[PDB]
DNA sequence: TGAAAAGGTAAAGGAGGTCTTAAGCTCGGCTCAATTTCTCTCTTTATCCTGTTAGATGGTT
């Protein structure tokens, strides 16, 4: 949703605001501590601001090194 | 008529099942703290929608 990209860019620029403070990398709790938000939901945001990864990335392809979901004839 | 030859009867004894207690256990109920669901409120976000007035006007690899 356009309120995660509005997240997204926020969190940068903190990062970056906080970066530039203090001269270095910040960490996650200083970045969730100045966005007021908890760790998990930072976490939660960096999670899902992921690409997927195409099936067809060569390792040879990825989709040829995922099992399958089933009950295995054995159990 | 005498005599096998089988068929009964009354015991003794054993074999087997069925009853009785002293010892011990463990099992459920009862109480009674000590708590996890539930169901309302009561919020609090999560998600979508609309608008923005200097001027800008044909692609990159």
């Amino acid at each position: 949703p356009v309120h995660l990209y509005e997240t997204i860019s926020r969190i940068k620029k903190t990062t970056k605001l906080l970066s530039q403070e203090m001269g270095r990398k910040p960490t996650e709790e200083e970045i969730a501590t100045r966005m007021e938000m908890t760790i998990e939901k930072l976490r939660f945001i960096a999670k899902s601001a992921q690409l997927p990864i195409s099936l067809e990335t060569p390792i040879s392809r990825l989709g040829d090194f995922i099992e399958a979901d089933g009950e295995t004839p054995e159990d």
